[PDB]
């Protein structure tokens, strides 16, 4: 079995904190191993396996995927400077949450701009970005065993509007499980290669499948890591002695932290979701980010990984 009490055991307790110091209805939590994709800790709130039952829209989460894509692809460059002012397609707005003139696609990480990384989206066809978010694992189940596990949802490319590609790019208008968004991580854990996810040890990685290539994939996870450096959305999620790479979300209300440790060579993955926070802030860096810390923090150390930097706390 590739549960790990201990870690199962912080994941739980630091998740039942924050969903109560939050005043928030539910939470989830997710560990994975980043080289193998087995599964290390999942923890709920009391109820049903929310981490496996509950399709949510990924928002902000979703983002690193375009924006691998587009760099992947060659669509955009470490140097491009774009122009990310708020804009409309007929009366629906595509805006950040503050105007950014312009951004490189560093800033469109760090800053989290949905008018960035719908720009890069665009610059693929909609059935392009929808095979991509199908090979991903999004409308797709992933039979973990679990009753009531959804497949997600990816409506057809056909039929959608030019705002609808937009949104789905931010991560509206498609949906998956926690579980399913954890392991669509490890195509940047694993250099490039999508890993199946497991609830047994396993010996060495499984049969993936390759979406980004190596470079890329380690492009983006330093990118990432300025999410969590002074200037990110995620710096609630920074962690003492590590460099982390992670991103937020905040679904309008399910606040999320995803990220992974070490940012170079990564071993945990530890995605967080805190539903309907009513107290201490509403954005996933403010309410799931101090439950990311802990967790990965505890995690590593669970683990036996040495800090990659001195600690200072």
């Amino acid at each position: 079995l590739s549960l790990d009490q201990r870690i199962q055991t912080l994941a739980y307790e630091e998740l039942n904190k924050a969903v109560e110091y939050h005043q928030a209805k539910a939470g989830t939590v997710v560990v994975l191993d980043a080289r193998t994709g087995e599964i290390l800790a999942l923890a709920n709130t009391p109820g049903r396996n929310r981490a496996v039952t509950d399709m949510i829209e990924p928002g902000s989460a979703i983002k690193p995927f375009v924006i691998a894509k587009a760099l992947d692809a060659g669509k955009t460059d470490l140097n491009e400077r774009l122009n990310t002012q708020p804009y409309k397609i007929g009366p629906s707005p595509v805006r950040d949450t503050h105007v950014y003139p312009s951004l490189d696609v560093r800033g469109i990480m760090q800053k989290s701009s949905n008018v960035g990384t719908s720009k890069l989206s665009a610059r693929f066809g909609a059935e392009e970005m929808y095979d991509f978010y199908h090979e991903l694992g999004i409308g797709v189940r992933m039979h973990s065993g679990f009753p009531g596990e959804t497949a997600g949802l990816l409506r057809n490319w056909r039929r959608w509007r030019p705002i609808e590609q937009a949104t789905m790019s931010f991560g509206y208008g498609l949906q998956l499980s926690l579980l399913q968004l954890a392991r669509a991580y490890t195509a940047l854990t694993h250099d490039g290669v999508l890993l199946p996810l497991s609830f047994e040890k396993q010996a060495v990685a499984p049969q993936g499948k390759r979406i980004f290539k190596e470079s890329t994939a380690r492009e983006v996870r330093n990118l990432m890591v300025s999410v969590t450096e002074p200037g990110g959305t995620g710096t609630a999620g920074a962690v003492d002695g590590f460099d982390v790479g992670a991103k937020t979300g905040t679904a309008r209300h399910v606040a999320t932290f995803i990220g992974f440790a070490p940012a170079k060579n990564p071993r945990v993955i530890v995605a967080v979701t805190i539903d309907e926070p009513t107290a201490h802030g509403y954005y996933g860096g403010v309410v799931a980010g101090p439950p990311f810390k802990k967790i990965m923090g505890g995690s590593l150390n669970i683990l036996g990984i040495s800090p990659t930097k001195p600690l200072t706390a």
